[PDB]
């Protein structure tokens, strides 16, 4: 026998496993013992009949298993079904420690109650409670005979209506609210006009006495309405502060709340007057920092002088605010000032040191330390080493990640340095990425930064006019080389295309062969599909990066509606830097910097901007 072998035959059991054809796969199991992803075998026939499976067999499984990631997961798998049985005496026996998820720990602790153990059982309960967040269903029976019990203190029964409130779990608010105990039942209605609908604040206020628990309650649901009308907010502020005897800091969190929501073009004379006064007496650095770049995104030079003055000096360590800085005094004509924090900036890595760099005419300087020369260890040679190998070879690079994610844990700079070289060396793009970021190693450039899919990337980019170092620098940013990842809300792929996206592509393009969201986990199609989007919003805006990549990330509508609102009275900086979305101005950012990277490893000169885009107005 062989690895070789072995690989057709584990192809050959799982596609007779697929088709029910037990009696192929039966037979087929014992040969391959000696595969590295047996493991992934046994796991998969254990769980097939994990309602009738014995607890003595999936502890074996385990304890045989300490480094397989689903034999981990099936720890608590396996509680949850003991659960199911109720089986609270075989749960305890099979966990008699806190298991690792939330709902296998709901019936660890509904367990230790159902044996006797009340004490232990409130005190998971507790825990378990205290979030604004809703819980496994699990939790229910919990939280059920711990009220029970006499042992649920009502204060953190209305603890937890705080929380939900605060995480905008209205309806938890609500259905807590339901079920309030006698002690505050006084307040419930009033509790659950609230969450309904926060436009029934003031009347709350002036219903309810007056407590931190009310105050805070009244003043997220402040913020609610401030969202859906910041002037109706703005001229309730008087009577609110009022009607529960708010004190100075209070009311300013209120003022905070309203001027975070007049940052619009829109804003009055009079809104405008009242914003900066609040933003004045504010201690919130998050709404200076937004007003600084309402001041950059309008060409305001006073206003940005002003503002950026009115910072606490913390946040003046910020690489953008040191620039900023060394910008407004070199038109004051502090040449050698505003140089020495340009030079100061030039020796870090980023955005801003690029810009830096490119803003005096002088060369950046990449600082790229390099991984060991041998990076062969007892880690590299190991078991699970030899199954990420096969992991790879099959294209599954999800359950590859899990693997690699405990490989690199718990180790030293330099063995994660040596893991991701050799992932690096074998190709695994992703892996090598994922190392990196484990180990913190920022300034190993070449690992962070690998030529994946070259050959792709070149093929669909020679009749694109998006060069081929942008194209890559997106998908990076977009999936660090994972091909096989999808985004919490469906974005696939190296290029995190959506279902939609791809669908308009193809048709626009008239591109053929794409018939379903799953061809967007292989790369060519993905690559495809990717690079023609990112050519369309690319050509639209004038072939300039800041506005392709704010347009892949945020939509082309956005980017229009942006650049109405600087109305060319910008430069290229301050167009980035006062893009109102957090995660478009990052991802900006970090685009623009990932492709100086590319450009270098390619052999090109990594100047952050182009000429034509340095130079435009925004
Ligand atoms: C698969 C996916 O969800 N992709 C989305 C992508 O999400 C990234 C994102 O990465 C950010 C930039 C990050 O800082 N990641 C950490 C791990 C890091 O240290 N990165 C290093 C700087 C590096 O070298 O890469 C994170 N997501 C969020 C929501 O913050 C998270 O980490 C990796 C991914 O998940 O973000 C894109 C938008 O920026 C999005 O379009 C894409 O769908």
């Amino acid at each position: 026998d062989s690895l070789d072998e072995q690989r057709s035959r584990y192809a050959q059991i799982k596609q007779a496993w697929d088709n029910r054809q037990m009696d192929v796969v039966e037979q087929m199991m014992p040969g391959l013992k000696d595969y590295p992803l047996y493991p992934y075998l046994e796991y998969r026939q254990i769980t097939d009949d994990l309602m009738n499976q014995p607890a003595v067999t999936v502890t074996n499984f385990v304890r045989a298993n300490p480094t397989l990631p689903p034999a981990r997961t099936l720890q608590s798998r396996f509680v949850n079904e003991l659960a199911r049985r109720e089986d609270w005496r075989g749960l305890l026996a099979f966990s008699p420690e806190k298991p690792g998820t939330t709902e296998a720990q709901c019936n660890y602790y509904y367990a230790k109650w159902n044996t006797g153990q009340s004490e232990e059982a409130w005190q998971g309960a507790k825990e378990l409670w205290l979030t604004g967040k809703s819980q496994p269903n699990a939790c229910d029976k919990l939280f059920s005979v711990w009220r029970a019990s006499g042992k649920q203190d009502p204060l953190a029964y209305l603890e937890r209506i705080r929380l939900a409130m605060k995480a905008g779990n209205t309806g938890l608010v609500t259905v807590l609210a339901g079920q309030m105990p006698a002690d505050y039942q006084t307040i419930a209605s009033a509790i659950i006009s609230l969450a309904n609908n926060p436009n029934t604040v003031l009347t709350f206020a002036r219903t309810t006495g007056a407590t931190d628990f009310t105050r805070q309650m009244a003043a997220v649901a402040f913020a609610s309405v401030a969202r859906q009308d910041a002037e109706n907010a703005r001229l309730m502020i008087p009577s609110l502060a009022q009607a529960q005897q708010l004190n100075e800091d209070q009311i300013q969190e209120l003022r905070d709340i309203v001027a975070w929501r007049l940052m619009g073009n829109d804003v009055t004379d009079e809104q405008a007057k009242w914003r900066d006064d609040a933003i004045m007496r504010s201690q919130s650095t998050s709404l200076i920092e937004r007003r600084v770049r309402m001041a950059l995104g309008t060409g305001d030079r006073r206003g940005l002088n002003t503002w950026l003055a009115r910072l606490p000096m913390e946040a003046k360590e910020k690489d953008e605010w040191r620039y900023w800085q060394a910008d407004l005094l070199l038109e004051r004509g502090r040449e050698a000032e505003a140089k020495e924090i340009l030079h100061q900036l030039m020796q870090q890595r980023g955005f801003y040191p690029m810009v830096a760099a490119q803003r005096i005419g002088e060369e950046y300087e990449l600082k790229i330390d390099k991984a060991p020369q041998n990076v062969d260890s007892a880690l590299t040679q190991g078991p699970e080493m030899a199954r990420v190998r096969e992991l790879m070879y099959w294209n599954l690079d999800n359950t590859a990640r899990s693997e690699w994610a405990n490989l690199v844990k718990s180790k030293s700079k330099t063995e994660q340095a040596q893991l991701a070289r050799y992932a690096f060396n074998n190709q695994w793009w992703d892996l090598s990425v994922q190392a990196t970021i484990a180990g913190k190693l920022w300034d190993h450039l070449e690992e962070r930064f690998p030529l994946a899919y070259n050959d792709l990337f070149k093929r669909y980019t020679s009749g694109k006019e998006i060069p081929q170092s942008y194209a890559m620098a997106i998908a990076r940013q977009e999936s660090a080389w994972n091909p096989k990842v999808k985004s919490p809300v469906g974005a696939s792929g190296l290029m995190q295309i959506m279902p939609g996206t791809a669908t308009h592509t193809v048709k626009m393009f008239s591109i053929p062969g794409y018939s379903s969201p799953g061809q967007l986990l292989d790369p060519e199609t993905n690559i495809n599909i990717g690079t023609s989007y990112l050519q369309y919003v690319y050509q639209q805006f004038g072939n300039n990066r800041i506005f392709s990549s704010a347009a892949y990330n945020a939509g082309p509508g956005r980017v229009r509606t942006w650049l109405g609102n600087s109305a060319g009275r910008i430069d290229a900086v301050a167009f980035v830097e006062s893009i109102p979305f957090s995660e478009t101005r990052g991802y900006v950012k970090n685009v623009l910097a990932y492709d100086a990277y590319y450009r270098y490893f390619m052999g090109d000169k990594p100047t952050l901007m182009s000429a034509t885009e340095w130079g435009r107005r925004y």
